[PDB]
């Protein structure tokens, strides 16, 4: 029912999902001057060498690249986190135009897209239990700007023709998510929420400062996807981003000076 249109978009979500107006909603604007450097924060540990990608799915709101999360194969630890978080999927948010698409903003700057690598806290046993907990998820967010191509993204781009419409999936084995990371792991962190319904307040957000560059041709392929199912009126999958929400009683911390 929910989506990104005039009639079912982010300004309507609160009617079915009242937590939409809650105290720890995401995304937010990152005001770089008021974020506090926190010397007690640790380097992030991204351990993706044994990652096992399985499948790519058009779910009607984005496409998800799904992983085997039945063992500790691709995990996030350190940084602001206690314990071990397993990678379950990644997906993107993007615009109809290069001047919009990201969910987080930086001093009100919107990027062309934003990658979310979604991980759940192994102490809760599965994703569905983790989303019911205030420290259940850790989401690594990475900005995309348009410039040079990202070679590690092209295998994703090239499979999108096979999953044009809602409900389509394709085999997507042997994909290495290390090829989507920038050089630096410097980050901001704050407590927040899922950015799609059910909007649960279960996320430790870790947003990298350094964007990756992708080509205009790469992002143009994202914008050829469809929100609709096969045989239905074509609606391009663009502008699948929630705008910045009120920060309320939260502090954004920086890992770097
Ligand atoms: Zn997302």
């Amino acid at each position: 029912h929910w989506g990104y249109g005039k009639h079912n978009g982010p300004e309507h979500w609160h009617k079915d999902f009242p937590i939409a107006k809650g105290e720890r909603q995401s995304p937010v604007d990152i005001d770089t001057h008021t974020a506090k450097y926190d010397p007690s924060l640790k380097p992030l540990s991204v351990s993706y060498d044994q990652a096992t990608s399985l499948r790519i799915l058009n779910n009607g709101h984005a496409f998800n690249v799904e992983f085997d999360d039945s063992q500790d194969k691709a995990v996030l630890k350190g940084g602001p986190l206690d314990g071990t978080y397993r990678l379950i999927q990644f997906h993107f948010h993007w615009g109809s135009l290069d001047g919009q698409g990201s969910e987080h903003t930086v001093d009100k700057k919107k990027y062309a897209a934003e990658l979310h690598l979604v991980h759940w806290n192994t102490k809760y046993g599965d994703f569905g239990k983790a989303v019911q907990q205030p420290d259940g998820l850790a989401v690594l967010g990475i900005f995309l700007k348009v410039g040079s191509a990202k070679p590690g993204l092209q295998k994703v781009v090239d499979v999108l023709d096979s999953i044009k419409t809602k409900g389509k999936s394709a085999d997507f084995t042997n994909f290495d998510p290390r090829g989507l990371l920038p050089e630096s792991l410097d980050y901001w962190t704050y407590p927040g929420s899922l950015t799609t319904p059910p909007l649960l307040e279960c996320v430790t957000w870790i947003v990298l400062k350094e964007p990756i560059s992708v080509s205009s041709e790469q992002v143009l392929k994202f914008r050829k996807l469809n929100f609709n199912g096969e045989g239905e009126p074509e609606e391009l999958m663009v502008d699948n981003w929630r705008p910045a929400q009120p920060l309320k009683n939260r502090q954004i911390k920086a890992s770097f000076k």
